[PDB]
């Protein structure tokens, strides 16, 4: 029952269900606005994907692309194996203060379903090659899945500089789930305005949560 | 109704109350294993303590020591003021998989509410001067509280070196409450074996919680 707009919107999440609590007390809730960070010597983030894209579904909330199993990341040593990624328009995340015009989530899970997500913001410029094969096959309408064509390889969605922001935060999306790796990538990608507006358009609005109190977290930068 | 032993202890507080649904479910738990640590660019705590502490009471739980209003640390910008300070015994926080035999928490709380709590470990050694003044009219049960003749500060139960581990996380004792700023000195002060004999028999015990995972979280040190 939740959206994005209206009596189910955001800010009555927590009131939906009593599965959804943490939209309601949680601390460490995602988004954030990205403004209170500090430079710290973390680690490069082991990407090990493969072409892997199978489907693209419209759960009418985003455009969900599945993954078909083995390919990871590594996270504080550990795997962390891509499930699926999706979209959401404008940004969720902030950065000081101002949104990019949409943002790209990678889901990863371990094997105890612990998960980490790669962030990676999108500005206006030059047509994806990439998106563009998923926005061909988009499904219009609410509950509907298409396969793709051909295994669309994830890595080609993330910037070759890997710089990145990391905090600990939620799920974006009811329950709004606390202990996930959060890992938003410093380098924007680019997609064109055609492309976005096509999104925006299939999705009927903005898809993204308001930003949530920083509270005591900081935002590390590599 | 919660305890530090058998079935009202650590494992169980999550089952004694709805308000305790964080012991239970939250990911952001206190204390931890200080173990996965990277350096970071962290400003300095301002610590601006003026001789303030009160009374001496036993809750049964801890010694806590009440202090008078204006004394403050500033974090992230933001003043919060020193309510009180309290003990554990052996520590609750570890340092890579290693207990401390006692560690005392400064809590304090901005003008929301929201807390930071500087945590201060303590090692066997020479007899603490300050720790003498406390312990000397310490009350023997739970439910009593006792005067200071003389005002002590705080200030000097922290080490004069103020580099810290810093993380998000939470109470240690019921309700749990998360969106805690901990603040870990990184400098250990020192106390009699007598000092913590005498502490250990009046609570009757150890009166720590024991570690919660780090689960997505960074500990950033100084
Ligand atoms: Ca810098
Ligand atoms: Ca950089
Ligand atoms: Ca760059
Ligand atoms: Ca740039
Ligand atoms: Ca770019
Ligand atoms: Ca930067
Ligand atoms: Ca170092
Ligand atoms: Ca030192
Ligand atoms: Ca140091
Ligand atoms: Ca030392
Ligand atoms: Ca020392
Ligand atoms: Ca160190
Ligand atoms: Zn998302
Ligand atoms: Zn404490």
């Amino acid at each position: 029952g939740w959206s994005y707009h209206g009596e189910h919107g955001p800010e009555h999440w927590g009131d939906l269900k009593d599965e959804y609590i943490m939209c309601k007390i949680g601390k460490n809730q995602s988004p954030v606005d990205i403004n209170r960070i500090v430079d710290a010597k973390l680690k490069p983030i082991k990407i090990e994907y493969r072409a892997g894209a199978t489907k693209v579904l419209n759960n009418g909330h985003t455009i969900k692309v599945s993954y078909e199993p083995g390919s990871y990341i590594v996270v504080d040593g550990i795997k962390f194996e891509l499930k699926q990624f999706h979209f959401h328009a404008p940004s969720e995340h902030k950065l000081k203060g101002q949104h990019y015009p949409f943002e790209a989530h990678f889901v990863h899970a371990d094997k105890h379903g612990n998960l980490a997500v790669i962030g990676v913001f999108f500005k206006e410029g030059r047509e994806n090659p990439i998106l563009e094969k998923i926005w061909k096959v988009m499904p219009e309408n609410a509950g509907e899945e298409v396969k793709l064509a051909h295994k669309i390889n994830a890595e080609d969605l993330l910037p070759k500089d890997r710089d990145y922001y990391r905090y600990s935060g939620s799920l974006t999306t009811p329950p709004c789930s606390e202990g996930v790796r959060w890992i938003v990538m410093e380098e924007e990608m680019e997609m064109s305005k055609e492309q976005i507006e096509k999104f925006r358009k299939i999705m009927g609005g903005d898809t993204n949560r308001p930003v949530q109190p920083l509270n005591a977290r900081m935002i590390m930068e590599k």
